């Protein structure tokens, strides 16, 4: 795998979104990975509907949390996911209003990265594209992050509480990192993104719950 990869430079990533107060990060993480595979497979980049996932993935708990794997399986079994325009995000759980005429992408299932294996995650990102991951983003340092390779000695690898998207990886002044797209709006972090320490003992559990959709 190359030393550095950034899918934003390859047009695989849509603009940063804001999940609002709803604990739907898993939905934005899933949609992010799907948009990446859609661009790679069809050459079209478009916003997919996280609200579609929040309202219809009964395997998850809507704004109460969920897993990306359940989201990918839902898309596969549902035979599609709507575009953001066909199923607008409202930041609150509502009855399922999936509309197949608004179908914008499909899923053949998913694959999981070996738990805690950052080398396997790096390989996946390089070969597949953006990968969905979960991290411990509960710290003060994470909320007020602005620049540099994020690292907090208090990060809990066993306390995954927030899903995000790994759109690449690289190195800054010798410091290896993961390029992470968050869903807290463009004012948060560095235009909505954060560089997180890579190969630093699986900091914040970055490689503990990584998966991507097959398309």
């Amino acid at each position: 795998a190359p030393d550095s990869v950034d899918y934003r430079k390859k047009g695989y990533v849509t603009p940063v979104k804001n999940q609002g107060q709803c604990g739907s990060c898993w939905a934005f993480s899933s949609v992010g990975a799907l948009e990446g595979q859609l661009k790679k497979k069809t050459g079209k980049l478009l916003n997919l509907s996280p609200q579609n996932l929040v309202d219809c993935v009964s395997e998850n708990d809507g704004c109460g949390g969920g897993y990306m794997t359940n989201a990918f399986q839902y898309v596969q079994k549902n035979r599609g996911i709507d575009s953001e325009d066909a199923y607008p995000y409202v930041g609150q759980e509502e009855s399922c209003m999936y509309n197949p005429t608004g179908k914008a992408a499909k899923c053949r299932g998913y694959r999981e990265i070996p738990e805690g294996n950052e080398k396997a995650l790096k390989r996946a990102v390089a070969r597949v594209g953006p990968v969905s991951v979960a991290i411990d983003a509960s710290l003060t340092s994470f909320q007020f992050y602005s620049k540099g390779v994020y690292y907090d000695e208090s990060c809990n690898s066993d306390n995954l509480n927030h899903a995000v998207l790994a759109v690449g990886y690289g190195i800054q002044k010798g410091n290896k990192h993961w390029i992470i797209k968050n869903s807290w709006g463009e004012n948060w972090g560095n235009k909505g993104y954060i560089l997180m320490a890579r190969n630093k003992n699986n900091a914040c559990g970055i490689a503990n719950l990584a998966s991507f959709p097959k398309m």
